[PDB]
């Protein structure tokens, strides 16, 4: 019997194309010492972010994600063949999880492409974490 000090929160993303964004997430992550991860089923496809730490860093980084950054935001890509215009009018996030752990995997805060959903819900596998994720 010990304390519950680590809460957590799960959010869902239907892209995460735009470096812009993704520099956020982890420039956020990394200042306020969040643990946890951001998968995405190959570059262009949905995926999901976990943060674990304390409260006050959790609800920042929830209003950085609802709130602060434009996800629906066009933005103009530099890939390994050109830059092109990406329409993002349909991107989307949404707040799923969101509840407390008494113990966490996770050992820091860290990024990853998976090649498909099953290689997603493998790598949530290891942290016991596959339920966060919905297909």
């Amino acid at each position: 019997e010990k304390p519950t000090v680590y809460h957590c929160k799960v959010f869902q993303f239907k892209n995460l194309q735009n470096p812009k964004i993704r520099f956020k997430l982890k420039m956020n992550s990394k200042e306020l010492s969040l643990k946890g991860l951001c998968l995405r089923i190959r570059d262009d496809g949905p995926g999901i972010i976990i943060v674990v730490g304390n409260e006050k860093s959790c609800k920042f980084y929830e209003n950085l994600v609802m709130k602060r950054i434009k996800w629906n935001e066009d933005f103009e890509l530099h890939t390994n063949t050109g830059d092109i215009k990406m329409d993002m009018h349909n991107n989307s996030i949404s707040k799923t999880w969101e509840g407390y752990l008494q113990d966490c995997k996770f050992k820091g805060w860290f990024m990853k492409v998976c090649n498909d959903q099953d290689s997603l819900l493998r790598t949530l596998g290891q942290f016991d974490s596959e339920h966060f994720y919905s297909p």
